[PDB]
């Protein structure tokens, strides 16, 4: 290309020219990747200006990622300064926001940090809820001090239903669980359990539902998973038939401590009439075959109880559909 046999110096005054074209900002990073200190200084004069308009390029978001990883701390702080006021324009951008999360990956200082929350703070939720937003927020759980996420969670905690059930709020919240301390955890779990009904039939709050035990399971250490069992096992049926809410009953199902209560609810208050209700729904089929999955594995007493109840509704018709037939594999075993 035009950059194969040139050299830094000879674009010295002219250096953000270049920061429009793909190649030559390629040929940039790559100065930087090699020279780099005399490089990172060269660019770091000449782009400070427009750190702005180069994040929020197509090219030139690459250039400045590259840039803050190669500059001293003095530099990288004026950077941030100068940008730090546009964090929202830079963050709803699709390139704003990569380069935004090497920012805050590149940062060693506290100031560095003060100045980046203070930046944040009052958009947390806007940014929770942006395609592109969501991101800058999940690095900041990634890679700061809980001291210094905080802000997250308490802007979780005053938007919560709308930031629990929305397509992006759902995995900001799933990142504030895994990075919380947990006293975050716990008060952000507290708000969350006050709303399990409503997040449970939800197209993504059952996913946060679900993840609050996924997280406990990790850890072998069991607390809310058993409060939100208290509070949806005696709807075991309801939600198991339910496009979402099965989501949860089949992740209980699936949690080997809380499995044979959600399989007990299901035999007893859901009886024959329950369990055909499950074996014939487009969703509680397959929690249906999950029961019997599970209780093959951990318990003869309940899976040839769940067979005895099922065997007698495998005739006919259902026989030879494919969730019939599904069924049907989870019988004999």
């Amino acid at each position: 290309s035009r950059f194969a046999d040139a050299v830094l110096d000879q674009y010295i005054g002219s250096i953000h020219s270049l920061c429009k074209d793909q190649h030559g900002c390629r040929f940039l990073q790559k100065q930087l990747d090699i020279l780099g200190s005399k490089a990172a200084d060269a660019i770091f004069e000449e782009t400070k200006d427009y750190t702005v308009e180069l994040m929020t390029d197509s090219f030139g978001n690459y250039l400045i990622q590259k840039l803050l990883e190669e500059v001293t701390t003095e530099q990288r702080i004026v950077l941030t300064k100068i940008s730090s006021p546009h964090f929202v324009e830079i963050s709803l951008n699709p390139h704003g926001t990569r380069a935004l999360q090497k920012l805050i990956e590149c940062i060693k200082t506290d100031e560095e940090a003060q100045i980046v929350v203070d930046s944040l703070r009052p958009y947390t939720v806007q940014l929770s809820k942006d395609l592109n937003g969501n991101h800058v927020i999940q690095k900041c759980l990634q890679r700061l001090k809980p001291e210094n996420f905080q802000f997250i969670f308490d802007a979780i905690s005053d938007s919560c239903i709308d930031i629990a059930t929305h397509r992006h709020g759902c995995c900001v919240l799933q990142r504030c669980l895994d990075h919380g301390t947990t006293e975050q955890c716990d008060n952000l779990c507290d708000k969350l359990l006050a709303l399990v009904d409503k997040l449970t039939l939800d197209p993504f709050g059952n996913y946060v539902v679900q993840y609050i035990i996924t997280k406990e399971a990790e850890k072998n250490k069991y607390d809310y998973t058993h409060k939100i069992v208290h509070l949806l096992k005696p709807r075991a049926i309801e939600l198991s038939i339910h496009k979402f809410g099965s989501n949860v009953i089949e992740k209980i199902l699936k949690t080997a401590i809380v499995s044979e209560p959600m399989i007990l609810e299901i035999l007893n208050n859901g009886g024959e009439t329950g369990i055909q209700s499950l074996l014939n729904d487009s969703y509680g089929n397959y929690v249906l075959q999950t029961a019997l999955d599970i209780s093959h594995k951990q318990n003869d007493y309940l899976y040839k109880r769940l067979s005895e109840i099922v065997a007698p509704l495998l005739v006919g018709p259902i026989r030879n559909t494919p969730h019939g037939k599904r069924i049907i594999g989870m019988l004999h075993l």
